[PDB]
């Protein structure tokens, strides 16, 4: 059925054949004028290279394309469409028309072919199911190097014509960067590939005319991927899926997934001495409402990874239209290369918990640090004691490595850094996680409509727990600082 009422759609208004009966829109002309030059100039190098156009329409850059590209596939579900391409651009001896379906079980495109595949607007043209598939054949197609661009109207419609009806999906930008981060290939040597965000951000010419941030483009290159996944997929399936990382969020603050939310944040931020120009790599920025923060308030850059393809797919819609100087990546701290003293300060907010072998990672927080730069890391610790069969449970179940406050200072301490402060903030942990709770119990109806009972329950029911293993002195939360000299 979604193949019909696709069709169907784009048979109407392919009707006129002409770029305003594409455009939708009464300002159509101008806004071609305008946005067709940006999206050329947002591509990535492809002259003398192999291209595939998705969704060419009756041509608009498909003569654009084959002016620079060494071999060009120009490709639409419109036959009459695509025709039409052809008596405008045939004359290109380097072009090849097709017209296709790209959800299509039968469309042939030979694997590791390909340079770019170019596409604007096309995917809100796609089932969710549709566009899972298709990112996948899509990253077979491109070589290791090449590139995919794609663009699309999210939240909602963009033009202003009359339409009867319309199966347009206007997604959130989250789902195409997930969907997309997601996929991974393996050739029949064995050697594994996936995507790496190379650009993402609205078109200004729709900015400029339509005053919103809607118009969205993704520049994604196809890469060498040799860590194992699993870790990835175990934070966003289980702590870290989307609800989890939503309902968290409630609890802790706009923008936050940890400890008292911006309030923290800004006391702990401030005993950085951020200046102008210096830059920040913030080790599990999360949803980037710390990032934001501290790129906002203090005019530095930051560069926050986060292994979570659900977290940075957030950071990335939040960021649309910004003018704060951030970025983030999808990326294992443990295995990401930096160069040596690339950073002012290294940041970190209750991330380190998840990780293994601490010591490995600060011996490369020292190598990665200016010298005369700070490394700043809040995160859950326990007492020596001996935890409780209780919280050896939660801390399981959590795949924590949780080490005394003591300990991981002298960690840090024995990864070469200077003047190491390890305090230990169980007792401010325990007020904010009292005024976390408190906030969630008075705002019990609008929680549960939100989200649900049982993510109340949950998250109720979670708190309380910490509460009182750290009332018993087991669960700690612990502040560290240290200069590299
Ligand atoms: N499943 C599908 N397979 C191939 N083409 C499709 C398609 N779904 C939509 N299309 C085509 O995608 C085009 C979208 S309009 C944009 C055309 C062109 N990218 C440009 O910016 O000028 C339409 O021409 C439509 O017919
Ligand atoms: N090996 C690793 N590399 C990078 N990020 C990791 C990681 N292991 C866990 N994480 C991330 O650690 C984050 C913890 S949640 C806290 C996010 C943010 N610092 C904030 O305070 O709001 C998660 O987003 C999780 O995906
Ligand atoms: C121009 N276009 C019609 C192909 C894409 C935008 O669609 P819409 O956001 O106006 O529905
Ligand atoms: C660890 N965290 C603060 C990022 C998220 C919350 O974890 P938890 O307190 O539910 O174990």
């Amino acid at each position: 059925e979604e193949r019909d009422i696709q069709k169907n759609y784009w048979i109407e208004h392919s009707a006129d054949l002409t770029v305003e009966a594409m455009m939708l829109d009464s300002r159509a002309s101008d806004l071609d004028k305008e946005e067709r030059p940006e999206v050329l100039s947002l591509l990535p190098p492809y002259e003398g290279k192999s291209v595939l156009e998705l969704g060419a329409g009756i041509g608009r850059f498909t003569g654009e394309l084959a002016q620079k590209a060494g071999e060009l596939i120009a490709l639409d579900f419109i036959d009459n469409v695509i025709k039409k391409n052809e008596s405008i651009n045939g004359h290109y001896k380097n072009v090849k028309f097709m017209c296709a379906d790209v959800t299509s079980p039968d469309l042939k495109i030979t694997d590791g072919s390909l340079d770019l595949i170019f596409s604007n607007w096309l995917l809100m043209y796609l089932s969710d199911k549709e566009v899972e598939l298709l990112a996948e054949r899509m990253v077979g197609w491109i070589k290791v190097g090449g590139y995919i661009f794609f663009r699309e109207s999210c939240f909602h419609q963009s033009g202003d014509s009359k339409r009867k009806s319309n199966p347009t999906h206007y997604r959130e930008p989250r789902f195409y960067s997930k969907v997309f981060q997601e996929c991974q290939t393996r050739d029949a040597a064995g050697n594994s590939f996936e995507l790496s965000m190379i650009g993402c951000k609205c078109i200004g010419a729709y900015v400029k005319n339509k005053k919103n941030q809607n118009q969205i483009c993704w520049i994604w290159q196809k890469v060498s991927s040799e860590n194992d996944r699993g870790f990835q997929r175990f934070l966003d399936n289980v702590q870290y899926k989307s609800s989890g990382i939503l309902r968290y969020e409630r609890v802790f603050g706009q923008g936050f997934v940890s400890t008292g939310g911006l309030e923290t944040t800004k006391e702990f931020v401030e005993k950085m001495n951020l200046k102008p120009g210096q830059k920040v790599l913030d080790v599990g920025c999360g949803i980037g409402g710390g990032d934001f923060y501290m790129a906002e308030k203090f005019d530095v850059h930051v560069v926050g990874i986060d292994l979570s393809v659900n977290m940075i797919s957030f950071a990335l819609e939040r960021a649309i239209g910004l003018s704060c100087s951030v970025e983030f990546e999808v990326a294992d701290c443990t295995t990401k290369h930096y160069p040596d003293n690339s950073f002012d300060v290294i940041y970190s907010r209750d991330t380190i918990l998840h990780i293994q072998d601490k010591p490995a990672l600060f011996r490369t927080f020292f190598k990665w640090l200016k010298p005369g730069g700070k490394v700043l890391i809040s995160d859950y610790c326990r007492s020596p004691k001996t935890p409780s069969a209780e919280f050896s449970e939660y801390i399981k179940q959590r795949g924590y490595d949780l080490h005394d406050v003591q300990a991981y200072g002298q960690m840090l301490k024995d990864a070469g850094f200077t003047d190491v402060i390890a305090e230990d903030r169980t007792d401010q942990f325990m007020q904010v996680l009292k005024r976390e709770l408190d906030r969630v119990e008075k705002e019990k109806e609008k929680f549960i409509s939100d989200f649900s009972k049982e993510d109340y329950d949950d998250i109720v029911g979670g708190w309380k727990s910490k509460l009182e293993r750290c009332a018993s002195d087991e669960q700690k939360w612990g502040l560290f600082i240290a200069n590299k000299n």
